[PDB]
């Protein structure tokens, strides 16, 4: 659990204004001074109850975790400060969340881009599925935009996920990668409908039956027929009948190219 070689000294952080939440609380922007760039814009994880060493602790194991991950498309832990306040000083996604940045942009974002949205976090997935971790925070999960031709997967924002999980996860809290793969299929469905959730208007409870019934989420307007498919794969209710992330990763790949082809 040393953090030593990516210990920050806190007169190199200046704390700016809160731009959203963490399972932990506030997450700030803030600038990073150090040899390396002179004024670096940052996030900031701050946490509400780290006065509580239990808390500290869970706190702490985020940055340890984040700490043995580098992808393009996971974002980045650039250092910590373990005494109080505790603080995670992540890479700083400039324009938001995912789901506010399709909202938005319905109509300035051509399909080519959605597809390379939906094929860069499939890397990231294959490449933590290589390395045989299984994210369990998964109320927490997110995806932040770092630049127009750039997401990341993340843990904060800028009770569970029933309407994303898979039956499995819902009926018997069983979680593997191949629950993640459905996750994933959900995920691929919202960034097609421009940041529209699951299920609106249905009781979380009543998701399971529907699934059950042989339902699953309607093709999106306007989206390739194809990547539809590939979603629908995503959530076979037999989850050893669901393709794995290098498998998704191959062919969002076609698909995206597809696409430019036309
Ligand atoms: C740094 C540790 C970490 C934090 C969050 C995730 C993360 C974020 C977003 C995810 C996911 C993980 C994720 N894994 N499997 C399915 C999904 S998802 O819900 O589609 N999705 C967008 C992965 C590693």
């Amino acid at each position: 659990s040393s953090t030593r070689d990516y210990e920050i000294q806190r007169e190199r952080i200046e704390l700016g204004r809160c731009i959203g939440e963490g399972q932990f609380g506030d997450v700030h922007q803030g600038i990073y001074m150090s040899p390396e760039n002179p004024a670096l814009a940052v996030a900031i994880k701050t946490c509400k109850n780290c006065t509580s060493d239990s808390v500290r602790e869970k706190f702490l194991q985020e940055a340890l975790t984040m700490r043995q991950f580098d992808h393009p498309h996971i974002v980045k832990l650039i250092g910590v400060i373990t005494e109080n306040p505790v603080w995670i000083i992540m890479e700083l996604c400039t324009l938001g969340e995912l789901r506010s940045f399709l909202q938005v942009r319905k109509y300035s974002l051509d399909l080519a881009s959605l597809i390379l949205y939906a094929y860069q976090l499939s890397t990231a997935l294959a490449y933590l599925e290589s390395k045989r971790f299984v994210h369990r925070d998964i109320a927490a999960r997110n995806v932040l935009v770092s630049s127009n031709d750039c997401v990341k997967l993340g843990d904060f924002g800028l009770k569970l996920p029933i309407k994303w999980m898979a039956p499995e996860s819902i009926n018997f809290r069983r979680f593997t990668s191949a629950s993640d793969v459905w996750m994933f299929g959900v995920c691929m469905w919202e960034i097609l409908m421009h940041g529209v959730k699951p299920f609106q208007g249905v009781k979380n409870n009543d998701v399971i039956g529907r699934i059950e019934n042989g339902e699953r989420l309607p093709m999106p307007p306007n989206c390739p027929p194809t990547l539809y498919s590939l979603m629908t794969k995503c959530w076979a209710y037999d989850p050893s009948r669901r393709p794995r992330f290098t498998e998704l990763k191959a062919q969002l790949s076609t698909i995206l190219e597809e696409e430019k082809a036309q």
